[PDB]
Protein backbone atom coordinates (compact mmCIF):
# COMPACT_ATOMS: atom_id res chain seq x y z
CA UNK A 1 0.00 0.00 0.00
CA UNK A 2 1.75 3.31 -1.28
CA UNK A 3 0.16 5.49 1.67
CA UNK A 4 2.73 8.34 0.79
CA UNK A 5 4.12 9.58 -2.89
CA UNK A 6 7.02 7.77 -3.96
CA UNK A 7 9.37 7.26 -6.95
CA UNK A 8 7.71 4.70 -9.25
CA UNK A 9 9.40 1.64 -10.67
CA UNK A 10 9.46 2.12 -14.08
CA UNK A 11 8.62 -1.33 -15.69
CA UNK A 12 5.07 -1.23 -13.82
CA UNK A 13 4.10 2.02 -16.20
CA UNK A 14 6.10 1.55 -19.65
CA UNK A 15 2.20 3.16 -20.62
CA UNK A 16 2.72 6.25 -19.07
CA UNK A 17 2.67 9.72 -21.17
CA UNK A 18 4.65 13.06 -20.27
CA UNK A 19 3.12 16.13 -22.27
CA UNK A 20 5.86 18.88 -22.65
CA UNK A 21 6.26 21.90 -24.10
CA UNK A 22 7.44 21.43 -27.69
CA UNK A 23 11.26 22.66 -28.40
CA UNK A 24 12.04 22.77 -24.73
CA UNK A 25 14.36 20.79 -22.30
CA UNK A 26 11.88 17.41 -21.22
CA UNK A 27 11.85 18.05 -17.42
CA UNK A 28 11.68 22.16 -17.30
CA UNK A 29 9.36 21.66 -19.84
CA UNK A 30 6.46 18.93 -18.69
CA UNK A 31 3.23 20.19 -17.98
CA UNK A 32 0.79 17.31 -17.86
CA UNK A 33 0.55 13.57 -17.91
CA UNK A 34 -1.00 11.46 -20.25
CA UNK A 35 -1.55 7.54 -21.25
CA UNK A 36 -0.56 5.79 -24.39
CA UNK A 37 -3.25 3.97 -25.86
CA UNK A 38 -1.76 2.83 -29.21
CA UNK A 39 -0.81 3.72 -32.80
CA UNK A 40 -0.53 7.76 -32.75
CA UNK A 41 -3.25 8.06 -29.25
CA UNK A 42 -2.36 9.59 -26.36
CA UNK A 43 -5.53 9.57 -23.61
CA UNK A 44 -4.94 13.06 -21.33
CA UNK A 45 -7.52 15.83 -19.27
CA UNK A 46 -9.10 18.32 -22.15
CA UNK A 47 -7.93 21.45 -19.18
CA UNK A 48 -4.11 20.62 -20.57
CA UNK A 49 -4.49 22.54 -23.62
CA UNK A 50 -6.55 25.97 -22.00
CA UNK A 51 -4.08 27.58 -23.51
CA UNK A 52 -2.02 25.69 -26.05
CA UNK A 53 -2.16 23.77 -29.08
CA UNK A 54 -1.29 20.82 -31.14
CA UNK A 55 2.05 22.68 -31.95
CA UNK A 56 3.50 23.39 -29.12
CA UNK A 57 3.02 19.99 -27.91
CA UNK A 58 5.47 16.58 -27.53
CA UNK A 59 4.79 13.79 -25.67
CA UNK A 60 7.21 11.51 -24.33
CA UNK A 61 5.91 7.88 -24.13
CA UNK A 62 7.17 5.34 -21.19
CA UNK A 63 9.16 8.57 -19.49
CA UNK A 64 10.37 7.52 -16.20
CA UNK A 65 12.88 10.07 -15.73
CA UNK A 66 12.62 13.51 -17.30
CA UNK A 67 16.38 14.41 -17.23
CA UNK A 68 16.82 11.65 -19.34
CA UNK A 69 16.12 11.48 -22.89
CA UNK A 70 16.87 8.02 -23.89
CA UNK A 71 14.15 7.03 -21.72
CA UNK A 72 10.99 6.79 -23.63
CA UNK A 73 10.01 7.76 -27.25
CA UNK A 74 9.69 11.75 -27.94
CA UNK A 75 7.02 12.69 -30.46
CA UNK A 76 4.97 15.16 -31.62
CA UNK A 77 1.95 16.22 -31.70
CA UNK A 78 -0.56 17.10 -34.49
CA UNK A 79 -4.13 17.13 -33.44
CA UNK A 80 -5.88 17.80 -30.38
CA UNK A 81 -9.36 16.43 -29.89
CA UNK A 82 -10.89 17.93 -27.07
CA UNK A 83 -14.49 16.72 -25.16
CA UNK A 84 -16.55 19.26 -26.99
CA UNK A 85 -19.22 19.48 -23.71
CA UNK A 86 -16.20 20.30 -21.86
CA UNK A 87 -16.15 23.42 -19.55
CA UNK A 88 -13.41 24.99 -18.34
CA UNK A 89 -15.32 26.31 -15.32
CA UNK A 90 -16.23 23.66 -13.23
CA UNK A 91 -14.07 20.92 -15.53
CA UNK A 92 -16.88 18.50 -16.03
CA UNK A 93 -15.53 16.11 -19.74
CA UNK A 94 -12.07 17.12 -18.91
CA UNK A 95 -10.56 15.08 -21.48
CA UNK A 96 -9.22 14.96 -24.51
CA UNK A 97 -6.89 13.03 -26.83
CA UNK A 98 -3.86 13.64 -28.19
CA UNK A 99 -3.12 12.60 -32.22
CA UNK A 100 0.56 12.18 -32.69
CA UNK A 101 2.85 12.98 -35.91
CA UNK A 102 3.72 9.09 -35.80
CA UNK A 103 2.63 6.14 -34.30
CA UNK A 104 4.37 4.23 -31.62
CA UNK A 105 4.45 0.51 -30.92
CA UNK A 106 5.38 0.96 -27.30
CA UNK A 107 2.79 -0.92 -25.23
CA UNK A 108 -0.25 0.71 -24.63
CA UNK A 109 -2.31 1.17 -21.72
CA UNK A 110 -5.33 -0.83 -21.13
CA UNK A 111 -8.27 1.07 -20.53
CA UNK A 112 -11.60 0.15 -17.93
CA UNK A 113 -14.62 -1.32 -19.66
CA UNK A 114 -17.59 0.72 -20.05
CA UNK A 115 -18.96 -1.28 -17.32
CA UNK A 116 -15.51 -1.01 -14.40
CA UNK A 117 -16.58 2.18 -12.61
CA UNK A 118 -19.66 1.31 -11.75
CA UNK A 119 -19.25 -2.30 -10.40
CA UNK A 120 -16.63 -0.99 -8.15
CA UNK A 121 -17.05 -0.39 -4.56
CA UNK A 122 -16.05 2.39 -2.52
CA UNK A 123 -12.84 2.06 -1.19
CA UNK A 124 -11.28 0.12 -4.30
CA UNK A 125 -7.98 0.55 -3.99
CA UNK A 126 -6.78 2.63 -6.89
CA UNK A 127 -3.18 4.02 -8.18
CA UNK A 128 -2.51 7.62 -9.51
CA UNK A 129 0.88 8.26 -11.88
CA UNK A 130 2.70 11.53 -12.31
CA UNK A 131 5.33 13.93 -11.44
CA UNK A 132 3.18 16.08 -9.67
CA UNK A 133 2.36 13.89 -6.45
CA UNK A 134 2.72 15.22 -3.24
CA UNK A 135 8.65 19.69 -8.87
CA UNK A 136 10.67 15.93 -9.38
CA UNK A 137 12.08 15.11 -12.66
CA UNK A 138 11.08 11.03 -11.39
CA UNK A 139 7.34 9.47 -11.95
CA UNK A 140 6.13 9.20 -8.84
CA UNK A 141 2.72 6.75 -8.14
CA UNK A 142 0.67 6.99 -4.85
CA UNK A 143 -2.64 4.74 -3.57
CA UNK A 144 -5.79 6.31 -3.13
CA UNK A 145 -9.57 5.15 -2.12
CA UNK A 146 -12.50 5.24 -4.16
CA UNK A 147 -15.44 7.13 -2.48
CA UNK A 148 -19.05 7.00 -2.34
CA UNK A 149 -20.19 9.29 -5.87
CA UNK A 150 -23.31 10.74 -3.25
CA UNK A 151 -20.19 11.93 -1.23
CA UNK A 152 -17.94 12.93 -3.38
CA UNK A 153 -20.98 15.33 -4.56
CA UNK A 154 -21.42 16.95 -1.24
CA UNK A 155 -17.42 17.57 -0.43
CA UNK A 156 -16.51 18.59 -4.11
CA UNK A 157 -19.50 20.17 -6.18
CA UNK A 158 -18.42 21.64 -9.06
CA UNK A 159 -21.38 20.39 -11.41
CA UNK A 160 -20.47 16.30 -10.15
CA UNK A 161 -23.45 14.03 -10.10
CA UNK A 162 -24.17 11.84 -7.29
CA UNK A 163 -24.77 9.02 -10.10
CA UNK A 164 -21.40 6.86 -10.61
CA UNK A 165 -22.69 6.72 -13.94
CA UNK A 166 -21.15 10.51 -14.74
CA UNK A 167 -18.42 12.37 -15.94
CA UNK A 168 -15.95 12.17 -12.94
CA UNK A 169 -15.27 10.55 -9.31
CA UNK A 170 -13.26 11.01 -6.74
CA UNK A 171 -10.44 9.42 -5.02
CA UNK A 172 -8.83 9.73 -1.34
CA UNK A 173 -5.38 9.90 -0.44
CA UNK A 174 -4.75 8.41 2.71
CA UNK A 175 -2.78 11.16 4.53
CA UNK A 176 -1.13 16.21 -6.77
CA UNK A 177 0.46 18.83 -9.08
CA UNK A 178 -0.12 17.44 -12.71
CA UNK A 179 -3.28 16.56 -14.53
CA UNK A 180 -4.17 14.58 -16.89
CA UNK A 181 -2.27 11.67 -15.62
CA UNK A 182 -3.94 7.76 -15.60
CA UNK A 183 -5.47 6.27 -12.30
CA UNK A 184 -5.82 2.72 -12.43
CA UNK A 185 -7.51 -0.18 -10.60
CA UNK A 186 -5.02 -1.61 -8.62
CA UNK A 187 -5.52 -5.18 -8.87
CA UNK A 188 -5.82 -5.42 -13.19
CA UNK A 189 -3.83 -2.30 -14.05
CA UNK A 190 -7.32 -0.56 -16.34
CA UNK A 191 -7.03 2.91 -16.32
CA UNK A 192 -9.94 3.97 -14.62
CA UNK A 193 -9.67 7.56 -14.82
CA UNK A 194 -7.63 10.64 -15.62
CA UNK A 195 -5.87 12.94 -13.37
CA UNK A 196 -8.44 16.63 -13.08
CA UNK A 197 -8.85 18.50 -10.20
CA UNK A 198 -9.05 18.62 -6.43
CA UNK A 199 -6.59 17.91 -3.68
CA UNK A 200 -4.19 20.95 -4.85
CA UNK A 201 -3.27 21.86 -1.39
CA UNK A 202 -9.99 18.38 3.75
CA UNK A 203 -10.83 17.47 -0.22
CA UNK A 204 -10.72 14.43 -2.60
CA UNK A 205 -9.13 14.37 -5.93
CA UNK A 206 -11.09 14.47 -8.71
CA UNK A 207 -10.86 11.59 -11.92
CA UNK A 208 -12.91 11.74 -14.78
CA UNK A 209 -14.46 8.71 -15.50
CA UNK A 210 -12.86 6.57 -18.45
CA UNK A 211 -16.05 4.18 -18.38
CA UNK A 212 -18.47 6.64 -19.30
CA UNK A 213 -16.31 7.47 -22.12
CA UNK A 214 -15.10 4.70 -24.01
CA UNK A 215 -17.37 5.44 -27.02
CA UNK A 216 -16.42 9.49 -27.19
CA UNK A 217 -12.61 7.81 -26.94
CA UNK A 218 -13.67 5.20 -29.59
CA UNK A 219 -14.65 7.63 -31.97
CA UNK A 220 -11.67 9.98 -31.50
CA UNK A 221 -9.20 7.16 -32.13
CA UNK A 222 -10.60 5.93 -35.26
CA UNK A 223 -8.18 7.30 -38.01
CA UNK A 224 -9.87 10.14 -38.61
CA UNK A 225 -7.62 13.14 -38.21
CA UNK A 226 -9.33 16.46 -38.40
CA UNK A 227 -9.69 20.19 -37.41
CA UNK A 228 -12.29 19.92 -34.37
CA UNK A 229 -12.33 23.20 -33.24
CA UNK A 230 -11.64 26.76 -34.84
CA UNK A 231 -12.31 29.20 -32.12
CA UNK A 232 -12.11 32.51 -33.72
CA UNK A 233 -11.96 34.17 -30.45
CA UNK A 234 -13.34 38.04 -30.31
CA UNK A 235 -14.18 39.34 -33.55
CA UNK A 236 -15.99 42.11 -35.41
CA UNK A 237 -19.54 41.80 -37.16
CA UNK A 238 -19.31 40.40 -40.49
CA UNK A 239 -19.01 36.94 -42.51
CA UNK A 240 -16.44 35.17 -40.94
CA UNK A 241 -14.36 32.21 -43.15
CA UNK A 242 -12.76 29.24 -41.84
CA UNK A 243 -11.24 26.03 -43.94
CA UNK A 244 -11.49 22.43 -41.92
CA UNK A 245 -9.57 19.63 -43.08
CA UNK A 246 -10.55 16.08 -42.72
CA UNK A 247 -7.93 13.29 -43.53
CA UNK A 248 -8.09 9.26 -44.11
CA UNK A 249 -5.53 7.52 -41.81
CA UNK A 250 -7.24 4.28 -42.23
CA UNK A 251 -6.24 1.86 -44.75
CA UNK A 252 -9.28 0.93 -46.25
CA UNK A 253 -11.26 3.66 -48.11
CA UNK A 254 -13.39 6.43 -46.60
CA UNK A 255 -16.80 7.76 -48.17
CA UNK A 256 -18.39 11.06 -47.58
CA UNK A 257 -22.25 9.84 -47.07
CA UNK A 258 -23.59 12.53 -45.08
CA UNK A 259 -23.51 16.22 -42.82
CA UNK A 260 -25.52 18.01 -40.01
CA UNK A 261 -25.46 21.45 -42.15
CA UNK A 262 -29.08 21.23 -42.53
CA UNK A 263 -29.47 21.71 -38.81
CA UNK A 264 -27.59 25.03 -38.58
CA UNK A 265 -29.42 28.62 -38.74
CA UNK A 266 -29.26 31.00 -41.39
CA UNK A 267 -26.24 32.58 -39.81
CA UNK A 268 -24.33 29.36 -40.69
CA UNK A 269 -23.56 28.42 -44.32
CA UNK A 270 -20.80 26.49 -46.37
CA UNK A 271 -19.09 28.45 -48.74
CA UNK A 272 -17.40 25.50 -50.26
CA UNK A 273 -17.25 21.51 -49.78
CA UNK A 274 -14.20 19.90 -51.05
CA UNK A 275 -15.59 16.73 -49.56
CA UNK A 276 -18.58 16.89 -51.61
CA UNK A 277 -16.57 17.32 -55.28
CA UNK A 278 -13.56 14.29 -53.52
CA UNK A 279 -16.37 12.05 -51.72
CA UNK A 280 -14.16 9.19 -52.07
CA UNK A 281 -10.69 9.41 -49.59
CA UNK A 282 -8.08 6.68 -49.91
CA UNK A 283 -5.28 6.45 -47.51
CA UNK A 284 -3.73 9.30 -46.51
CA UNK A 285 -6.24 11.79 -48.42
CA UNK A 286 -7.64 14.64 -47.42
CA UNK A 287 -10.98 17.40 -48.00
CA UNK A 288 -11.85 20.55 -47.06
CA UNK A 289 -14.67 22.42 -45.81
CA UNK A 290 -14.86 26.24 -45.87
CA UNK A 291 -17.30 27.34 -43.72
CA UNK A 292 -18.73 30.75 -42.99
CA UNK A 293 -20.77 32.56 -40.50
CA UNK A 294 -22.54 35.68 -40.75
CA UNK A 295 -22.59 37.46 -37.11
CA UNK A 296 -24.77 40.28 -37.73
CA UNK A 297 -25.50 40.67 -33.53
CA UNK A 298 -23.86 41.05 -30.62
CA UNK A 299 -23.33 37.46 -28.75
CA UNK A 300 -21.72 34.32 -28.78
CA UNK A 301 -21.69 32.31 -31.76
CA UNK A 302 -20.72 28.19 -31.30
CA UNK A 303 -21.63 26.20 -34.39
CA UNK A 304 -21.17 22.26 -34.62
CA UNK A 305 -21.02 20.19 -37.62
CA UNK A 306 -20.68 16.80 -38.38
CA UNK A 307 -19.17 15.43 -40.96
CA UNK A 308 -20.31 11.59 -41.42
CA UNK A 309 -18.40 9.06 -43.65
CA UNK A 310 -19.36 5.22 -44.12
CA UNK A 311 -16.24 2.37 -44.81
CA UNK A 312 -15.98 -1.22 -44.74
CA UNK A 313 -15.85 -1.15 -40.77
CA UNK A 314 -19.32 1.14 -40.14
CA UNK A 315 -19.05 4.66 -40.05
CA UNK A 316 -16.94 7.85 -38.75
CA UNK A 317 -18.12 10.98 -37.59
CA UNK A 318 -16.15 13.96 -37.13
CA UNK A 319 -17.73 17.08 -35.56
CA UNK A 320 -15.82 20.36 -35.67
CA UNK A 321 -16.99 23.28 -34.15
CA UNK A 322 -16.42 27.10 -35.43
CA UNK A 323 -16.76 29.61 -32.52
CA UNK A 324 -16.42 33.52 -32.20
CA UNK A 325 -17.60 36.65 -30.08
CA UNK A 326 -19.17 39.90 -30.79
Amino acid sequence: RIINGSNANSAEWPSIVALVKRGADAYQGQFCGGSFLGGRYVLTAAHCFDSRSAASVDVIIGAYDLNNSSQGERIAAQKIYRHLSYSPSNLLNDIAIVELAQTSSLPAITLAGPATRTSLPALTPLTVAGWGITFTPILQEVDVDLVSQSLCQIVMQHGISSDPNSTNFCAARLTQGDAGGPIVVKTGREQLGIVSWGDEQGTYGVYTNVSYFRDWITKHTNQLSYDQVANLGIRPLGKVSQSFTYTNLDANALTYTGNTFSSLPADFSVLSDGCSTKVTLATGESCSVEVAVDAQHYRQYQYDFELIFSYAGGSKRATSRIQLDT
